């Protein structure tokens, strides 16, 4: 059935290299891009880079391209694996490469041969990949479950000005009836978002970061609420929009502490935060904020100000790099009550059916999933279909801007379209989508 | 045989709706997105939007996606025709429409039903997309010929705060091999001038606009062609690395005079220059700078500027506001001599015959001719395959940053690849890629 394996460097959305893989069986050629995130969790499976210097800065993905062209190819062709059992897929990937963070062979390497796979077997099936997915995960289909986006309107932190420390603010059209009405009234939000960010701080804070959002010079957490919130008045959808943070809490982490002026090289140390006063701090906004998700709000390996502050945060609280996709790093949370939804990036973990496992793990403790893009994306739109084929009710794929975030979203239109009556919008229901009936 | 012609609203790079049209035959489902465009104006096709403030900023589609499936659909399908004769669907769905400019079904209607057909005839013909538009251009195929990227790396003129008046500065690897080599080397360069931004400027400066270029708030064109400079020499490419300029300098023309402070609410008009003024500063960059292209260097309708300045200009004048990608400005445009290059915009035009045929005319007149991105663009590689088809050599599609533009660029490494020793690279040879042999 799968004749051929084969790989290639395309370019992710930041212009640098990726590994794109193309699967080739009797129903065609099947195409997968890996993705790649910025300032990776320590715990993430290994993204091979060549660090060649004098190639794309270092960051060429030769050895994972020629890892899949001269090493998974020949053994997966010849290993005669059914696509459809995506378990034994990911059974032989993994043995061949044999090490706990597939550093042998590269978790990009693996990832697109994973991907390329899924896609095959729904071809084979004659399904679309979402109805496959949703087979591999075993969820519920009448209905299908259409995810509430949530869209990236203004960045902070590492990769911008001013002194925000907070990293991502997300809006999320809960009070929308359809996704096609949640995306069109996101993206208004959005423009008048762009509208007043040029107006208060000039044409060039109107321009992106990586995922599509404005990244102006903002002093405060406030002040970049604030902006939101007058931007969802001015587009005359207030009640409708809710808002979501990712704090990216591990890049302002030093010796114990949360530093929230860490881009200030001259930071008063005596002012950095501990566990329990960023709490506090994350409490103050949810007052004054309709806020309804925060991730990553303490450090990736910080589980006592994790568990501290789930005992009181009574909204959804989403782990990424304290749990990195892993079921190994989940069972872990779970135990510790350290959070209550999972954020799904399948590059954290390099194959399809462990971040199906991640997924299911968390959906038996009662967790939400908010299936993720990576910083760096690419024109593949595999997520769109993953957020639907598991059911979640929540998807984080950028601002409604750069089309390796509208591929997505456009994607989810089609899903939407095709299914027809025998789908639902997740709406206020977001957190348990799974169980929505 | 064409069985089903649909349209549905998706979301362009800016986040603003566009068409999608899918045209069903018996080979399968054949999928177009249209760039965004212009809605009014003279000489070019006219995009048709809703103009409803309450839906999409008053840029919903709507009507466009209407007129496709309720007016173009029934009488396409209806006529049977065969999509391998391109003219013949592209006479048919304008005189359907029945205007010049394409305003009463909406040039994005008739875009998307065009672009669908050519995909379906590929199928038909069991040949990539590329080889089929080589077909219906008539151009040489031994070798076929990859184009030299013009890649926007910075943004001035309206695109950009300070008092830069230029509009666009790209860099074209004319140096490299093959494509591949062209893609990395301009990316390394990219990042490089990211990088240099970032530091000279502070960190917003290093956010991107539209097209994914950077738009620090500079002064002049040669500060801004100096630190274009240190990019290339900081990649270690001096020598490889060229600059195209697009001017948009009916931007800035008032009177007969050229305003080089047009963004100085309280400019001294008197310090405004004629044309042979403000060729003199052109010619004082070409000097100094490695200038193969100059795009719209006076104003759209100050033809006596152009055809004066073309006389001694020795390089590359392309195009772009001047022409429209409209067969009787590019007629007269040929006739005075006033350039030797076309941009050229299918959507500007609104069928893939008349694109064509405006290449051809161009072709014929010794110019060559530079396939052009919007600055609202989709996932769509239709342009990727059609520079191929039109054997050009050179494509303008964005900077490496943005997958709208990475697309693309993604595209032309895979058409690379599959032709091997069947294509050639331009490199130097890229204003007349078409009689390259
Ligand atoms: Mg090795
Ligand atoms: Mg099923
Ligand atoms: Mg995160
Ligand atoms: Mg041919
Ligand atoms: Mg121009």
């Amino acid at each position: 059935a799968v004749s051929k394996v084969y790989a290639r460097s395309v370019y992710d959305s930041r212009g640098n290299p990726t590994v794109e893989v193309e699967l080739t069986t009797e129903k065609g050629v099947f195409r997968s891009i890996v993705p790649s995130g910025a300032n990776t969790g320590v715990h993430e499976a290994l993204e091979m880079r060549d660090g060649d210097k004098s190639k794309w800065m270092g960051k060429g993905v030769l050895h994972a391209v020629k890892n899949v062209n001269d090493v998974i190819a020949p053994a997966f062709v010849k290993a005669n694996i059914d696509v459809k059992d995506q378990k034994a897929v990911d059974d032989f990937l993994i043995s061949l490469d044999g090490t706990a963070n597939k550093s042998k062979l590269g978790a990009n390497a693996i990832l697109g041969v994973s991907l390329a796979a899924s896609r095959a077997a729904a071809a084979e099936k004659n399904v679309p990949l979402y109805k496959h997915l949703a087979d591999l995960s075993k969820s519920k289909t009448s209905p299908y479950v259409l995810p509430v986006p949530f869209l990236n309107v203004l960045n902070g932190g590492s990769h911008a000005g001013g002194a925000l420390a907070l990293q991502e603010f997300m809006i999320a059209p809960t009070g929308a009836k359809t996704f096609a009405e949640a995306l069109r009234i996101g993206s208004e939000v959005y423009h008048n978002l762009k509208s007043l960010t040029k107006k208060r701080y000039g044409a060039s804070a109107g321009n992106v970061g990586d995922e599509g959002g404005v990244a102006p010079n903002i002093q405060t957490a406030e002040e970049a609420l604030d902006l939101i919130v007058d931007a969802i008045k001015a587009a005359g959808h207030d009640g409708k929009i809710k808002i979501g943070l990712d704090c990216a809490s591990s890049e302002f982490f030093k010796d114990g502490k949360y530093d929230l002026d860490f881009k200030n090289p001259n930071s008063d140390k005596s002012k950095w935060l501990t566990g329990p006063q960023l709490a506090d701090l994350y409490h103050s906004l949810m007052k004054r904020y309709p806020i309804v998700s925060i991730e990553d709000p303490f450090a990736e390996d910080d589980w006592e100000a994790w568990s501290h502050f789930f005992k009181t945060a009574g909204i959804q609280i989403v782990a990424d790099r304290l749990t990195v996709t892993n079921p190994k790093r989940i069972a872990t949370a779970i135990e510790k009550k350290a959070a209550d939804a999972l954020l799904l990036k399948v590059n954290q973990i390099g194959t399809l059916s462990e971040s199906i496992k991640a997924a299911q793990d968390s959906f038996a403790a009662g967790w939400g999933v908010m299936v993720s893009h990576r910083s760096g994306e690419t024109e593949d739109t595999f997520i769109a279909d993953l957020v639907v084929g598991l059911r979640t009710g929540q998807i984080k794929t950028g601002a409604p801007a750069r089309s390796e975030r509208l591929a997505k979203l456009n994607q989810l239109l089609r899903i939407e379209e095709e299914l027809g009556d025998n789908a639902v919008f997740a709406g206020e229901n977001f957190h348990h989508g799974d169980k929505l009936l």
